[PDB]
């Protein structure tokens, strides 16, 4: 049972223990697999108010792009399901660092358990 | 350990067990909330391309939590994750609704809820 969260006010993490099995962290807010599995990577990302001013984010692996979002300055989720390998590493890239609220403005894994019963 | 998937395309929901204990779950993709506590909501709603949407109805596509509207998303009819972690009540119902059904694709589009563990160590 393995979920951590990254909170960019604080630069912290949190975790379900202090060595997470399946993860491990940077306080640059990246972090690498450590056990391959289905994964749920999430997050939002909070733009700054415009008035303070394209609004981009990308999730990478390793050195490739796994997701591109990009809308106009509002409440951004990310992720979704993927699969993922030990030694891959998952970070974030944003457009301009400026851009971001970094109160309220998060994101993580959660090492997914199996899913077998259906309705 | 209570995590609930639906897949849009077969209308079918995937799960830890054959009856989670802190959710009900409806065919039509919505789900009642048993247990209260921190949940991650979460999915991915797939557009049809914006080339094929013939005139100008925005997609948006919101999560509701009974009748109070907890998130609304836009975007420019691209790949669309969901969710974000929220802090639900035994009792609280929890859906989505789309500006437009046209708009989405059913294939590969999911969402889902995971009650989550509690995170108290920090480093």
């Amino acid at each position: 049972s393995c979920m951590v969260k990254f909170e960019l006010s604080s630069s912290k993490w949190h975790m379900t223990s202090p060595k997470p099995h399946c993860v491990n962290t940077t306080s640059d807010g990246k972090l690498k697999i450590l056990q391959s599995g289905t994964y749920l990577i999430y997050g939002q990302v909070i733009p700054v108010d415009k008035k303070y001013i394209p609004f981009v984010v990308q999730i990478y692996k390793k050195n490739d792009v796994l997701q591109t979002l990009m809308n106009d300055f509002q409440i951004l989720p990310i992720g979704g399901v993927y699969e993922l390998h030990a030694g891959d590493n998952i970070y974030l890239k944003f457009n301009s660092k400026d851009h971001i609220q970094k109160t309220n403005t998060y994101w993580g894994i959660i090492l997914m358990p199996d899913l077998p019963f259906i309705s």
